[PDB]
């Protein structure tokens, strides 16, 4: 095999090619792939050798030997002016209009996602990167069929992009034949097209990690974002990155991780849908650890609580933001709705700042203004909560937050999921990750936690509260009779216009393995060009 530094590009050299990746940008990639591609694989083993000690009977704990770290008074490096307050953002995807919806609504940042959100398709994510381009020039526009323009208010949110995890590849693009990392490939063209105009406006490049379960993890991307500074004779610490604690391994290594990226981390997210994922994933094999109705495991039960309140302490004795969780409702017609809506989401929010959240999360902008109220009313008249201690709260241990929640494992709650996880599939297979489905703004790892959890349950043998032992028989005859209620919900239109048979099968393929796949988007990955 060649000792090749130079990487192969899959698809035609189109217009949209020809903007982003130019000779320069090519040459800043191939770099980047060469240098940090191997250590991002030997993580990827480690993952492995971690799960399987994990698997074979040792729960997760607190690191012992890094003590020394957790015990030392220290801070990151520092928050830039415009990352002071964030109060509220709101997350979407990089299509060209809805950059701009988000980048108008009332909200402090616009986190611009190539990750969950997005199912990746080729020209989805070079669409993503000219739009992102256009958006920080400040010249993006869209005009409808109907003749209506789209462009950008004053002062508009602050921009951050959400990059694809460490797993997944970006198969248009290779080296010694293997895919590319898709982090690296969203990272490098952000930031090389962006740096300068974000920098010259007072802003930033600046990114979402999603999915870590490492500090040497985070310490890679380290090295990564330090390389990038260097190339371009950047000081160190002009990249700023926010990352989302959403895996059970994370929880345990918040503080190493805020010390191994301290040059450029500003904040630290709650999530629940990844995490609790995560949670099953992680402790698969164990017998004691199934979850009930992921719709019953919400956040204020103690194991989420006791993760809600370590990571607030963690993110403030650091000096770095904690942010809050994720209202994804969309307003309807239905007035009414609405109002239990954002009682709903009042009563949430409210939870969060009491807590010490900087901030917290909406999908539609039409949540704006209710979320931007709760803050703005606890804040007061600060900018964030960096100065909440949470000194009073007691040790919390790896026993507290391992702890299975209490609650039924319902037939309704899993035909739900099958009707919600196939929809979500059937979108992504036809190019949208991003789903509207019975009122919410639906992504990936919604899809994850529904597949998961009946996973858990066949491999446990485990009843349903009614007493039917959940089989992949079960299953099967659960998810016929769930798409004739699909068929009926949609119309026959819809039903036959889309590809309902295709997520079916491969909701089937990843609920009724043996073995507990990692990632749905890896085999759904194939069946996009
Ligand atoms: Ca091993
Ligand atoms: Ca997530």
């Amino acid at each position: 095999a060649t000792t090749t530094d130079e990487l192969a590009f899959t698809r035609p050299y189109g217009e949209q090619e020809k903007q982003i990746l130019t000779a320069e940008a090519v040459e800043f990639l191939t770099e980047l792939v060469t240098h940090f591609t191997p250590q991002r694989n030997k993580l990827l083993a480690a993952r492995i050798q971690q799960q399987q000690d994990i698997d074979n009977g040792t729960l997760p704990d607190f690191i012992s030997e890094t003590a020394s770290i957790r015990d030392a008074d220290w801070k990151i490096r520092g928050i830039p002016a415009d990352l002071e307050d964030r109060r509220v953002e709101i997350t979407g995807p990089v299509e060209r209009k809805m950059v701009i919806n988000a980048l108008n609504a009332n909200v402090k940042v616009f986190m611009a996602d190539f990750e969950d959100s997005l199912a990746p398709d080729w020209n989805k994510v070079i669409d993503g990167q000219i739009n992102l381009r256009d958006a920080v020039n400040g010249t993006i526009s869209y005009t409808n069929e109907a003749g209506k323009i789209y462009q950008l208010k004053p002062n508009p949110a602050v921009l951050i992009c959400r990059v694809r995890g460490l797993h997944l590849p970006e198969k248009h693009v290779t080296w010694r034949g293997e895919a590319i990392p898709g982090s690296l490939f969203d990272f490098a063209l952000y930031f090389f097209h962006n740096y300068q105009a974000l920098l010259a406006k007072g802003s930033g490049p600046y990114f979402y990690l999603p999915k870590t379960q490492s500090w040497q993890e985070a310490a890679w991307w380290s090295e990564v974002f330090s390389y990038a500074e260097d190339r371009f004779n950047l000081p160190r610490g002009t990249i700023k990155a926010t990352l989302l604690i959403e895996t059970l391994p994370a929880v345990f290594q918040m503080d190493e991780i805020l010390h191994a990226l301290r040059d450029h981390i500003v904040g630290l997210n709650c999530g629940r849908w990844d995490y609790i994922f995560s949670y099953i994933k992680t402790l698969k094999n164990y017998p004691d650890r199934v979850l009930p109705d992921r719709q019953a495991v919400t956040m204020d039960k103690p194991f989420l609580n006791a993760y809600s309140r370590l990571l607030i302490k963690t993110c403030h004795k650091r000096g770095a933001f904690a942010m809050g969780g994720m209202a994804a409702f969309i307003p309807s017609k239905d007035e009414e709705h609405n109002n239990q809506v954002l009682n709903k989401v009042k009563a949430d929010k409210s939870l969060e700042a009491n807590n010490g959240h900087d901030g917290t999360w909406i999908a539609h902008p039409g949540l704006a203004d209710t979320a931007m109220a709760v803050f703005n009313d606890i804040l007061g008249s600060r900018k964030n909560q960096l100065e909440v201690m949470r000194e009073q709260d007691a040790p919390i241990t790896a026993d507290q937050l391992l702890a299975p929640c209490d609650g039924e494992r319902t037939e309704e709650g899993m035909r739900a999921n099958i009707r919600v996880a196939v929809q979500y599939i059937e979108a992504w297979i036809s190019g949208n990750g991003c789903v509207p489905i019975y009122g919410l703004m639906e992504d990936a790892a919604t899809a994850e936690i529904s597949r998961t959890s009946i996973w858990q349950w066949i491999h446990h043998q485990k009843t349903l509260s009614n007493g039917k032992p959940v089989t992949k028989a079960l299953f099967r005859q659960m998810l016929g009779e769930e798409m004739k209620v699909i068929a009926s919900e949609l119309g026959e239109e819809r039903f036959s216009q889309g590809r309902f048979d295709d997520a079916a099968r491969l909701m089937e393929q990843i609920t009724t393995s043996d073995e507990l796949i990692d990632f749905l988007t890896l085999p759904g990955y194939r069946l996009l060009a």
